[PDB]
């Protein structure tokens, strides 16, 4: 699978028959039909004790992976019961400034997305987590063009030596506190994983505020590669998936 013509979005139902599941992600996020909940917690991110480990190309996009051999980086609160912690964090982008989010704000596209995926401790580790509906949470944060983002610049510096499918670096010491936005409002539902296999064990949270990245920091993302070292350079651009049906699914929202 990918996300091109022939092996896009439009095509993975045929490998993996939950794309056209009941709770399936992305969706757009319609703002007033969204139900303000009083009874939702704020958010806890404890990231102080993160451990970054290492940063891979792995053919659709990079992932910075973070040591979860116990509660160094986690999250709580919220519509969450118990604690989650953080294995990754990813990015969808694409081509142009305008598109490129997977979720989308009364059907407004942002330039990216970066995701902070989490699984729930209570499950030993995060492959019996993808078995259960409450499994996973992720974070979701819109990036927007404008002024640069300091906090991401470490991450943007990398991306020379990860230029293709496969390749991975060192990449310790990474604060990922320095990629959230002033404020923690958001939007919840349940939903799915992206990217296949779109298991249905998501408990999606996206942040109401977006952070802003430069021009020249999106711009280093658009020069990363979908195909292995000698093979046809395919540039990693869109790799994000449409919208699907809210179905019988309420967003609600902390604000
Ligand atoms: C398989 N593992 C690593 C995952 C768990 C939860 C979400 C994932 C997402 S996404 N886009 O849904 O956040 C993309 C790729 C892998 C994911
Ligand atoms: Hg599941
Ligand atoms: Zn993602």
């Amino acid at each position: 699978w990918g996300y091109g013509k022939h092996n896009g979005p439009e095509h993975w139902h045929k490998d993996f028959p939950i794309a056209k599941g009941e709770r399936q992600s992305p969706v757009d996020i319609d703002t007033h039909t969204a139900k303000y909940d009083p009874s939702l917690k704020p958010l806890s991110v404890s990231y102080d004790q993160a451990t970054s480990l290492r940063i891979l190309n792995n053919g659709h996009a990079f992932n910075v992976e973070f040591d979860d051999s116990q509660d160094k980086a986690v999250l709580k609160g919220g519509p969450l019961d118990g604690t989650y912690r953080l294995i990754q964090f990813h990015f969808h982008w694409g081509s142009l400034d305008g598109q490129g989010s997977e979720h989308t704000v009364d059907k407004k596209k942002y330039a990216a997305e970066l995701h902070l995926v989490h699984w729930n401790t209570k499950y030993g580790d995060f492959g019996k987590a993808v078995q259960q509906p409450d499994g996973l949470a992720v974070l979701g944060i819109f990036l927007k063009v404008g002024s640069a983002k300091p906090g991401l610049q470490k991450v943007v510096d990398v991306l020379d030596s990860i230029k293709t499918k496969g390749k991975s670096a060192d990449f310790t010491n990474f604060d990922p506190r320095g990629l959230l936005p002033e404020s923690l409002d958001y939007w919840t539902y349940p939903g799915s994983l992206t990217t296949p296999p779109l298991l249905e064990c998501v408990t999606w949270i996206v942040l109401k505020e977006p952070i802003s990245v430069s021009s020249e920091q999106v711009l280093k993302f658009r020069k990363l590669n979908f195909n292995g070292e000698g093979e046809p350079e395919e540039l990693m651009v869109d790799n994000w998936r449409p919208a699907q049906p809210l179905k019988n699914r309420q967003i609600k929202a902390s604000f």
